[PDB]
């Protein structure tokens, strides 16, 4: 589990949107798992407006954060799960890495801020969904 917070947004992955989410909704995208709901409160997180390839991403499931090299956002086939058929899931990075389920949510970041949250895994590979390129998360 695990969001981002940013001014009177709420970046969760989609396949764990809850219904306050989906009450809320500004905007979801499946081929991205990604879902951004309003907010009452003000976040204060802050997203990377860059084209870092290293970072730190937190791994529930170890209760620590790991140090990764990540690919660059891409369209990369995911197996079928109980949320999506196979599908290719679009904005992903990839990185060899721990992860299990109950993992996606948690933050990819680096020196300029947040970069992505943790969507796929399997195989001792990490999935995160880019969300750098979404820049009207700010304004
Ligand atoms: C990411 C967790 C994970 N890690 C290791 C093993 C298995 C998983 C599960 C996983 O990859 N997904 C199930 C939830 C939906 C995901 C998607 N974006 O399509 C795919
Ligand atoms: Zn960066």
């Amino acid at each position: 589990s695990g969001a981002i917070y940013v001014g009177n947004y709420r970046v969760v992955n989609r396949h764990l949107a809850t219904h306050n989410d989906w009450a809320n909704l500004v905007w979801e995208d499946s081929s991205r798992d990604l879902l951004v709901s309003s907010t009452t409160a003000q976040g204060c997180d802050t997203i990377a407006r860059c084209d870092c390839q290293t970072g730190v991403y937190y791994c529930s499931s170890r209760r620590k954060h790991y140090p990764v090299s990540f690919s660059k956002p891409s369209l990369i086939f995911v197996e079928a799960s109980e949320y999506y058929p196979a599908r290719y899931q679009s904005h992903l990075m990839l990185a060899v890495g721990h992860s299990e389920p109950g993992d996606c949510g948690g933050i990819l970041r680096c020196q300029h801020g947040v970069v992505g949250i943790v969507s796929t895994g399997g195989n001792g590979l990490v999935g995160f969904a880019d969300v750098r390129d979404l820049l009207w998360l700010d304004e």
